[PDB]
Parts: C-alpha cells; sequence; structure tokens
C-alpha cells in the first residue's frame, strides 16, 4: 500500500480494498504520515462517501492501539452514552447526564468522552466542574465502574497515538469521516449504546459498524439537528439489534413529553452547565429533565436489546420509569456525590 | 472567509462564492496556511469538480504574486508550449522540443517549465542537460527572448511564494486541481499556446480559464493518456479562441501521419532525453520527429488564432510547413546551440 494509491483510489470515487482503510489509520496511529496525509484522506474519504467496512477499519485499528481495560473488569452487559458532538448548538450536556441517570438505574456505564470542540463545554468539561476526575488510566476507571456503578474513559488519555490526527482535525475545522471515530472507539468496548450522530447523511453508516460487532445500540439524529434525542420534534433512529440495522423515526410524543423550544436546551460554559447537572439531578422539572429523561431510557432500551426477547414499546415504558424513578428516588444525585468522593479517595 | 467555511462548502458538493477561492489560494501563497488545510483545499476541490471560475482565481493569484518579465518585453503574440505532466506514460520532451521548433519558425516562444514529478527527466532537466539555463531570472530571460527567441521561465524561480503548495502536492502524491496550476501560470502571460493536459475530466475547465482571458490556446489530451497531441491513436482538443471553447476530436492520420505505438516514444532520463532531442533537430526520422513536429504545428496554429480571420485546416497545413521546414533548414539546431551559447556568455 501507499498514499498516492490510496487518496487516489478515494479521488476516483471508488471504495476501498479490503485493508486499505486499516493501512492508513495505522500509518496514521504509527506517527508516519505527513499532517497533509492526513488531512487528504480525511478528506477523500468523507467526500467519496464511506462505507460501514471503511469506518469499521479505521475505528478497528484504533482499538488496537489503544490502552484497554483490565480482564474481566467491564459487565457484558455495559453501555456507553456518547455522541459525535458538532451539531452546532450548544446544548447542556445531554449525554452525560443521562449516563448519570443511567447508571443510577443499575446499568453498568462507562462512557467514553472528550472535552469541546466546538460548543461552550462538552461532557469532559462539564464532568470536571463537577468535581468527578476525568483522567483516570484504564485500572482506575475499572475501580469506578466496580465501586461507583460508571467510569468514564477521557478520549486523549486512552488514544494517545491519535493525536497527530486529532491536530489534524482541529486545523481543518471541517467535519470529517473522522468525527465518527469517538462514540466507535470507547477503550472498554461496551456492547451496548446510546451513540448520537450529529451528521444524518454518516449516522446509518455509524450503525453499519456498530451491527458488524454485533452491538446492540440506537444511533440517534435529533431532526432538529441534535446528536442526541431531541424533545423539540422528531428524532431519526438508526436501531441496532441482530447484526441488523433498520431505520425508524421516533416521537416523544407518542410518551407523552411536552415540546420544547431549542432555545430551553441551550448550554453555556462549564459552571453553567455543572449547575444545569445538579439541578436536575435534584428533582428540577422542565424542558432539560424530559429530555434527560428520554436519553436515559433511550440508552435503556439499548440495554434491554442485548436480549433477545426484548420488544420495543415495553423496553420504552420500563426505560422511561426507571430513569424518572433514578431521579425522583435521589439514586441519580447520591450516584454523582459518590463518584466525586471515588475520585478524591484514590 | 475561514477554512472551515470554505471547505465545510467544497466538502457539501457547491461550488464557491465569488472570490472564495482567491482568497484561499492567497493564504497559501503567504504562508498563512497549515499544510493540513492546504491539502484539505487541494483534495476537496478536486473531489467536488472545480469550475473554470474558481480556476481562474487560483491562478490569478498566483500571478499576482509573480516575478513579472520586465515592460514591454514579452511580444503580443508570444507563445507557451507546456502540459500538467502526470500522463505517467514517461515520455520523450515532446513539449520542449515543440518549443524549440517553434521558436525556430519565428513564432517568439515563453515557455514556463519545471523538473521532473514523476517522469524520468522533465523539461527543465532535460533543458539543462543539453546545456540551456534553467536559472535566469525575469531580466535575462526577457534577454534570451529578444536576442535567441526563446525564453524559459523556471517555475520555482518566478512563484516562490507557492513552495508550501508545491511541499504539499509532494507529500500527497495524488493529482489535483493544484496540477492544472502550471500551464495557467506562465509568469511572461503569453496570450496564445499549446497546451496538454493529462487529465481529460479536467480540460475543459482548463479552457475556461484561458478563454476567460481571451487567450488563443489549444488545450489538448491524446486519447491514449498523454498530456500532449499523440501520434498512437485520436486526441481530443479543447479550441479556445474569441472567448469560446469547442470540442474537436482530431486525427494526425487526417495529415498523412503514420500510427506509432506508445512504446516508441517512451523516455529516459536526463542525459537520454537529451540525446533524443539532438537526434530529432539533427534530422532523425521516425516517430519522435512526427511527434514534434505535429505539436509545434500545434502551437502555430494557436498562434494563428490570434488572428480572427484563421482558418483550421490551412492552419494546420502551413503550421507542419513550417515546423518541418525549421528542422530541414537546420534552423531549429542552430537556435538551440545559439540558445546554449547565450546563456554561456551572461
Ligand atoms: O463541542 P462539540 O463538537 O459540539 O461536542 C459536544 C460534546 O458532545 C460529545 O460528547 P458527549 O456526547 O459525551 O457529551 P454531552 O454530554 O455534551 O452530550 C463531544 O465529545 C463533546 O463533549
Ligand atoms: O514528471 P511528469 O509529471 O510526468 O511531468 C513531465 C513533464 O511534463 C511537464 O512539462 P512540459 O510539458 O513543459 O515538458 P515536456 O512535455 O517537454 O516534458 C512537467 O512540468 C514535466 O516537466
Ligand atoms: C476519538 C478521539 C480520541 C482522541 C482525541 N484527541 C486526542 C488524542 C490524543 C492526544 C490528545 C487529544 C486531544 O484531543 O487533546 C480525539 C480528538 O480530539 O479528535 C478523538
Ligand atoms: C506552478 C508551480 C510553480 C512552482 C512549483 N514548485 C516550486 C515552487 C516554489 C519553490 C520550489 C518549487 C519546487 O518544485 O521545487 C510547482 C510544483 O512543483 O508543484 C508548480
Ligand atoms: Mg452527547
Ligand atoms: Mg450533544
Ligand atoms: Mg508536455
Ligand atoms: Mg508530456
Amino acid at each position: 500500500p501507499s498514499w498516492p494509491q490510496i487518496l487516489g483510489r478515494l479521488t476516483d470515487n471508488r471504495d476501498l480494498a479490503r485493508g486499505q482503510a486499516a493501512w492508513a489509520m495505522d500509518q496514521i496511529m504509527t506517527g508516519n504520515a505527513r499532517p497533509a496525509q492526513i488531512a487528504a484522506f480525511a478528506v477523500a474519504m468523507t467526500m467519496k462517501a464511506p462505507t460501514a467496512d471503511e469506518v469499521g477499519e479505521l475505528a478497528g485499528v484504533m482499538l488496537s492501539h489503544a490502552h484497554p481495560l483490565p480482564a474481566d473488569t467491564v459487565p457484558d452487559d455495559a453501555v456507553d452514552v456518547v455522541g459525535t458532538g458538532g451539531d452546532g448548538v450548544n446544548t447542556v450536556n445531554l449525554s452525560t447526564m443521562a449516563a448519570i441517570v443511567v447508571a443510577a438505574a443499575g446499568v453498568p456505564v462507562v462512557k467514553h468522552g472528550n472535552r469541546a470542540a466546538s460548543s461552550l463545554s462538552g461532557g469532559a468539561d462539564t464532568l470536571e466542574a463537577l468535581g468527578v476526575r476525568i483522567d483516570l488510566g484504564p485500572d482506575l476507571v475499572a475501580r469506578s465502574l466496580a465501586e461507583v456503578g460508571i467510569g468514564f474513559c477521557f478520549a486523549p488519555r486512552f488514544h494517545p497515538s491519535y493525536r497527530h490526527a486529532a491536530a489534524v482535525r482541529r486545523e481543518i475545522g471541517v467535519p470529517t469521516v473522522f468525527n465518527l471515530l469517538g462514540p466507535l472507539t470507547n477503550p472498554a468496548r461496551p456492547r451496548a449504546g446510546l451513540i448520537g450522530c450529529a451528521f444524518a447523511d454518516l449516522a446509518e453508516v455509524m450503525a453499519g459498524v456498530f451491527a458488524a460487532r454485533r452491538s446492540s445500540v440506537l444511533v440517534v439524529h435529533g431532526d432538529d439537528g441534535l446528536d442526541e434525542l431531541t424533545t423539540t420534534t422528531t428524532s431519526t433512529i438508526w436501531r441496532v439489534a441482530a447484526g441488523s440495522v433498520d431505520k425508524l423515526t421516533f416521537d416523544p410524543a407518542g410518551f407523552g413529553f411536552a415540546r420544547a423550544q431549542l432555545d430551553q436546551l441551550a448550554g453555556g460554559d462549564a459552571q453553567a452547565n455543572a449547575a444545569a447537572v445538579r439541578a436536575v439531578l435534584g428533582g428540577a422539572r422542565g424542558p432539560v429533565r424530559d429530555a434527560v429523561v428520554l436519553n436515559a431510557a433511550g440508552a435503556i432500551v439499548a440495554h434491554a436489546g442485548l436480549s433477545s426477547r426484548a420488544e420495543w414499546l415495553p423496553a420504552w415504558e420500563e426505560g422511561l420509569r426507571r430513569a424518572s424513578a433514578a431521579i425522583d428516588t435521589g439514586a441519580a444525585e447520591q450516584l454523582l456525590a459518590r463518584w466525586v468522593r471515588f475520585g478524591r479517595q484514590i
């Protein structure tokens, strides 16, 4: 393989041969690619239209180089709640809030995350503001998961060899296939998740990668552009189970959710978004709570999907009940406090 | 303007707004663009499919930064003979040989050129091997033109600010819109030319740029892939005159040219290609001479087109007569000798 061969094939609007995307990502991860080559590859793959096989190869190479968690420390039913980011809406941290609520319901959560790229405060920024240790290594993330019920894998901590690609993503500024990689490369490799995708045209491809792994995931794109299940309108869901993908449209009105305005979900700096987390966990009612409960329920539905017996509507109803109860009993608020104490007691 | 705005527009498969391509190229030439940004732009523009407006903006910025020739030193009817390169067929230096013959016929030639990128010997390499100086600045190129009848503008010498783009081109290896820029950025700005394009899908766009400038040009693509008028099969010509482009198919068999095999035009290192030049100018008959005469006649037809009264078939017949006579009288051989002599006596 060579860069001229691979890049030439992409600019010819052709799918890559098996193994070529992998070779490219390996060159990138081993420090052997010039920034110009990295950028040309990211752009060319995006404009060709990436296939699930290709994106799967990219994510597979990243995972092969990532720091793993210790043997037998991640439950077979652990879930992730994470999105691509890049929706350009600057909301409160819906995935992070949902993750806390899901863990409080008793579903093990190992969340992959990072600081903000374009928004005012990303999941990692907000957790930091709440006093959570975001940059623990493999052994301590495993310990967090076992003792608290949730662990957070900071992407830069677990994927240090991606640093050159991460720099190129920032330099070019335009979204590319690389923006899909975060949700696809959780180093703990959980088999379930609620996975947000800001890019309507790339969501089916992400779903295809998860299908190949036989994960149970809901890949979600709010029809208002959110990389979350939205409350302002419908969301498109690519449901992944039994190695298959099927496309659905989801309307929260079917479960009694009132319509919100996008401005009602607006986020601020890390202190503001941390205050938003505390308000929800403290039982404040309103649009933010509704969106958190909806997303937590989605992640519980994906968890349920790890069983072949699970049915869609009963799963949502149970998920909504469990999410609401986790907040209402104080379990979610207490879990966050316990998570903060865990990090200080190490 | 910003890179995210411009690159985002290209990845959305949209034509740029007026001025955006120019802004991008100016950033590139002022040293303000990261290699990753240069690469992303070159690739995205290529895959979107560049327009003549866009490519003309890129070339316009290059020419605005280039070292120009001194005032009133380039004849209004000066012609260029130059191609994109990148046809991967590794031939003898047909444009360079044609240029010498054209000048010997009495048409002023200012040729733009560079060393090889993928072939074994490019035009500048072969001229160097022949003892011609390829390192002359604007004043001396003007003098060469006045005294010998031909001048050679070495691209790196006249476009030093392009060094960052040139580096990126080498790093990624794949052809892009940047590969069109050489024939479009002759710093002497001649109004006529025979212009080779290896990329069949970009030849019409090059023609459009010349049409905007009201040049008289033949943009040529051999149907065997040569960035020259070929002798092995037909050629496609985009004829540019009066600000208009029309596409023609050209068969040299119509003027009594035997069909050649591509093997018969193959080149070697600089020393070998120099020997091919000496052989042709010395009167050696065979397929290389045929291809040189054909391309020289093409350039003479483009020069003829600077008059609105010119007519296609008579022009070709006269161009072929003049090209053949320039060789047969010894004028071409003697012109090369005088060109070598000029540079040794500076
Ligand atoms: O700055 P942006 O590109 O818009 O990214 C917004 C955030 O969403 C993603 O994470 P995640 O979904 O884990 O965080 P969330 O809690 O904010 O949803 C991403 O890692 C950022 O943290
Ligand atoms: O290495 P490659 O990319 O194949 O390019 C072959 C040559 O063709 C172009 O020049 P030009 O047409 O001026 O010279 P020539 O046709 O006489 O070689 C290019 O600048 C190279 O010199
Ligand atoms: C999937 C993933 C993983 C890590 C990422 N970032 C980094 C990787 C290595 C070193 C530093 C960083 C960083 O973003 O600061 C990124 C990124 O920021 O694009 C994405
Ligand atoms: C149109 C044009 C002009 C100059 C070029 N190369 C250079 C430009 C500045 C400095 C050095 C070079 C070089 O190729 O050595 C190039 C190029 O090599 O791609 C193209
Ligand atoms: Mg999210
Ligand atoms: Mg989000
Ligand atoms: Mg040529
Ligand atoms: Mg050529």
